[PDB]
């Protein structure tokens, strides 16, 4: 099982803007490996790249024994024709059921200052900040590097889907923003890739 | 089947000597989940990274239901304390077995001008540039985005684990050079990305 021809196109119009931007999405893929039942999560800014991501999907192609549900990803778009396609977790909410998930509350504490914003319970803390406008550290994305590395000072997190950190880590309140999902409110310090890996 | 904790720590001494680095190393996972049979297969430079990353990954642990062979990783170390770990594909080479791969000549055109270096047949166009001291782009190291595009003028190349270019890109020459391996003496043209999705 894996994605064989995910192409994405840059939309002009975003160029000429000078937008940077960030879709997350959910389909399904058939057991031919192509993909349907596409529904756009949440684009940012909106009516840029939403349209033009989801006609671009309907040529993906993936190698599959059998069809599978509720996949999601995040489509991000930065200056000189960057983009990235990132897998994600679906949930309940992702697959279009009826009602909202639960959101907490987010107090990110960076450099620049302090800045709070709304994270449902099945987004990431750095998609959230994503959708907020708020430039936070990444690279790889998977939760597998030390980029976006933050600190928890309150609350609790779910941070299942990392892997970089180890259990001592973790219990001292060390955090994978990339990877994390609040299940209260949270505050994290953020940009502390240097200071975990010392 | 998948990663749980796979810390490592930044030397001290790379961190004193304005070094950055790369190691690549296979490993075997038991049914246990931890790691076993593990063999540097490169680290750039020597001396620095090596001895520290195989202490580290006797503490790695993953969630299995049985034991797995040949894995490899890819940790590469940057300024300010960045340490990412990547996942690639074990070979008869990487596993540790009698003679070397078939390697090819690898000739960059870079916006700087032109390098050249051997890549053996199991090895990622982007990962022998490493090993040559040769700094490419490159953001998700998944074959799932824009950043390491180049294009391909002569000779061939195997392209199985990327995703992001689709069926068409690929026949008109493009190439993910973190997941590409050569086939061939090959010419690539770096830094393309922007070309790519426009
Ligand atoms: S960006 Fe690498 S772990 Fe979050
Ligand atoms: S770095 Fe993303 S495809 Fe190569
Ligand atoms: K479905
Ligand atoms: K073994
Ligand atoms: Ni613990
Ligand atoms: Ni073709």
């Amino acid at each position: 099982f894996r994605a064989l021809h995910r192409r994405v196109n840059y939309p002009s119009r975003a160029k000429a803007l000078g937008v940077e931007g960030k879709v997350r999405v959910k389909f399904d893929i058939t057991g031919s490996g192509t993909v349907t039942n596409v529904q756009v999560l949440s684009e940012t800014p909106d009516g840029v790249f939403g349209d033009d991501v989801v006609k671009d999907m309907a040529r993906w192609r993936y190698r599959t024994e059998a069809p599978v549900e509720n996949q999601v990803v995040s489509i991000v778009f930065k200056l000189n024709g960057h983009i990235r396609v990132d897998d994600q977790q679906g949930s309940a909410g992702s697959a279009g059921s009826a009602g909202s998930a639960a959101a907490y509350k987010v107090t990110l504490v960076t450099p620049t200052g302090n800045v709070e914003f709304q994270c449902p319970d099945d987004v990431y803390i750095l998609d959230a900040a994503e959708e907020e406008g708020i430039d936070l550290p990444y690279s790889c994305r998977a939760g597998s590097c030390s980029s976006c590395a933050g600190k928890l000072k309150t609350g609790s997190l779910n941070q299942d889907d990392q892997s970089f950190l180890d259990d001592d880590q973790i219990d001292e309140g060390w955090v994978l923003t990339c990877a994390a999902y609040p299940v209260s409110d949270v505050t994290i310090e953020t940009h502390k890739e240097e200071e975990l890996t010392a």
